[PDB]
């Protein structure tokens, strides 16, 4: 274990708690959304983030936070504004920003 990776684990749990519908917990289902990859270059979701974390693919906070931001921005891009998904991504961006601000202040003074 390392202190940084433990912090990322805690931070990832805190971000997922904000996704009360669990709609970002797993990859957007390509079987239901067959054109998703037409529009979205790099899909992201909380399970893939956890897999990245446990595989040591986040050694710095920026790479981790950019993947969180990708969950949000992919959703805003794909979905019309008047959808449950778009509205949920906006709320996740707002509620997650505070989580990431406090967590980044911990990794920097590490
Ligand atoms: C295309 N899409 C996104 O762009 C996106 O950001 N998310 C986060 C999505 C997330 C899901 N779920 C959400 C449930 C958990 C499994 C993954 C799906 N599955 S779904 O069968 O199309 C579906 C599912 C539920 C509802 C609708 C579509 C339409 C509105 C009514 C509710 C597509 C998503």
């Amino acid at each position: 274990l390392t202190p940084f990776l433990i912090l990322l684990r805690k931070t990832l749990e805190q971000l997922q708690e904000k996704d009360t519908g669990n709609i970002f917990s797993e990859p957007v289902p390509l079987s239901e959304v067959p054109d998703y990859l037409d529009h979205i270059k790099k899909p992201m979701d909380f399970f893939t983030m956890k897999q990245n974390l446990e595989a040591y693919r986040y050694l710095n906070f920026d790479d981790f936070e950019e993947d969180f931001n990708l969950i949000v921005s992919n959703c805003l891009k794909y979905n019309a504004k008047d959808t449950i998904f778009y509205r949920a991504a906006v709320r996740l961006r707002e509620q997650g920003g505070a989580v990431l601000r406090q967590a980044r202040r911990q990794a920097e003074k590490m």
